[PDB]
């Protein structure tokens, strides 16, 4: 019998070149931060963090990563997405390593998510302009 | 001299059917869910995740058959029960692995909680009814 | 410009059939077990747990499907695998959720590992029994 | 369908018998123990801690009642248990709440167990002669 | 290089959970109750059965709470106020409860350990925790 | 290549006058402190617990430390920096060991955060008090 | 009714003056150390970190200061204690927070534990030696 | 108050993360490679698809193990020598690892980082983490 399915998954060496993009629009904005990139699992594929960034910040990004691409959606989005629901509101924020606030992007191919990208260190504005400048190095 | 009391449990097997039905649901709506199914102590005893549902909600199906079972009631009612009580609206919900939204339901046998099923992945409506098949499945 | 590669999954159907061969095999041998199945990250697909099973086999068989789907050979192999080497005998057995005892293997197909399955309760040998009859399940 | 079985556990009055009667003969013996009694899912019954009691064997009195609640014998039994087997001598003794020396001992019902109770405190002797004297008031 | 301190004792703290315990059979709920010494460590923790599994370590907390503070749990929003700094920062710490059912043992105006209950409502648990304290005396 | 970059860091011997300084003004006060001492990497220092000082106070005085070094800002200022994003309002206060009350202050030489004082125990006005003296010594 | 007991317990005045000590020790032998100093009940008094020691020691110097503390001998004794008894061999050392290296002394006046110092970062000697200075002090 | 430190720079940790990974490649295993400052917090941290899943803590532990203590963590056992005492006791820290392929960051004889290579054999992980020290220069 079938047994199995063909995932599609975000590589490594995208990642890197996601890092590199994300640091050096940091770099260009004169903040310091940390970025996470990972898989479709959740997992790591690269976490950079830049001397000199929020000492919080490094754990921000990793959720952040890891939230975008455990729903698909902006984390930016997630009050939207709530609405008036105050079961949601109160229920969701509180998950552990679920972040409600701007700066974790799903990483999308063919409208699929394949893995996640999370900046943490500047306003969440530059916190996701990071990420789109990680998110455009992939391609 | 009497040290012992006969409690009424949630087998497996049963278990086993609840989870069977809740994911062909799942399936039938066209999302991906998680599933836990506990026993009256509030241990697993099946807990099942689709592929592709959300990274969260595995722990957070788990934790709304845990709160169903261990208060008894469903967990969408949570709110409803703290009323505009602040100091319980507070504390309550910063308890760990305690679930104020929808989609975990009490396995009631004779007027007596047994076990609990929490389900994640849709919305609390989605979860509600698969949970639903699932006790159906059950008896 | 390539960010993605296509990796084979174990699917939740196939787990589903593995824990109810699994779980029918330890009742055939009159013994009381749980049974994990993860996927190639590691994550749940199904996890069972018989009532009456040891209270610490729960986290025992997921860290034997765990581990066997986290390296791609069974758990029993390990000390084989270790040999007369002193620095590995003394850290790889002490890792978080690393076990080195029989009773996980790993889920393979066309010479790759796409999944774990983990079985504790009985002796090794039995253990590994039940999940022998949970991956002929599945295929 | 059938969903339920009757399952035996012990109560929180034959609990607070057992720990009255351990700490008199801990208090008999010239010395201060914590003495935990948990029932068959290893959930708390009573935990009682004396004044001038090593401090680390709070947890360690829990953990004892709960292994042997856990699996039904002696907690002192286990290094005979894991005999000659290497895989299980270094990986048994590794599980968390895991306690291979003597002092929880099963509380047993016409020979199935509904709970356990463990002691800290003492010599291993004097840890099990106190969990003794529990289990006999219990009766 | 020392201090003279007192301390709640264990024998308090099981006369203290009998009553406690008993209290709640004569409402007819089924209750956790934790005492705790002055330094927050258990004394008595008692679990009857069917109470609710989360109420475990409420109980504990609540317990801790009180004699961590020295005062009654149900009073932290009394004591927060208008403050907007504690009312979020307060509540998030980790084993503080804000809702009614710890109460401190005090003696001698000194506070020497903490009482918790949790299964009923705050104003059950209170009460079975001020029998538990009446039972220490 | 360049693999390296220069830090200034705080030094154990300064911490360990800040916690004498801490101390005695909470003793001036007639209360009892924690008040924690951090490096730049919000590593501990000099940790310091007065006997008698509420339980929960050393957790809290470790995070403030902790937040005002990995940030660099007072933590007293943080709903103000939160101002009216309710996304940040909800998600900020949430973070393990991130405090926005009053009683964290950064060290700061030079326009630059060397490390963390955190002090907890008494009212916002009194930690803040002491945690300057601390700062001042 | 009796619901209280007095206890001896250490000052936080005293741990400062033993951290100063070890500190001092350890500067005098070149090496750069944690000593963390507990009360009776195994919570903090004062707890330094100086500069540039071993990232690891942190936690080991509170775990034998903890465990001193706890048991009421030093820590270096406790594989003598255990002797030939393999089911003590594998359990004891597996504890949390339990450490069985030397460099953690019990705070003992008039025959009885009133906390402990733990000292790590240099060789068992040094730990010892600096612990040891601590408790002269 | 004040003291100078040198630590290794997020620059140079993505250079040595790139070299390694392309060992790997070269090698044709799967690696996950951790590259942390001197106070053992992350730098770059990067994991290759089809690395074994354990590897991901292990090579972040060996990082830390060779920063905090500054000196490859395949030393361990001959660091240990014949002490029961060290031998049981420092293989059961949290995060230190005792086998091969964590290496310090040593730059003019002084520990600024570490590196960490997990996924073959202690040999391999071994060259992949000194190409990733190479490329640092």
């Amino acid at each position: 019998m079938i047994i199995s399915t063909l995932e599609t998954n975000l590589i490594w060496q995208a990642a890197l070149r996601a890092v590199q993009a994300a640091s050096d629009h940091a770099s260009a904005l004169g903040i310091r931060i940390h970025v996470a990139v990972v898989d479709r699992a959740g997992l790591n594929l690269v976490f950079l963090s830049m001397n000199g960034a929020f000492l919080h910040s490094a754990d921000i990004a990793r959720d952040k990563a890891y939230t975008a691409a455990g729903f698909g959606f902006p984390t930016g989005q997630w009050l939207q997405v709530l609405g008036d629901n105050e079961r949601l509101r109160i229920g969701i924020p509180a998950r552990e390593r679920l972040v409600v606030f701007g700066g974790g992007l799903p990483v999308l191919l063919d409208r699929q998510c394949i893995g996640g990208i999370g900046v943490s260190g500047g306003s969440e504005e530059q916190d996701e302009a990071c990420a789109e400048a990680g998110l455009r190095a992939m391609l």
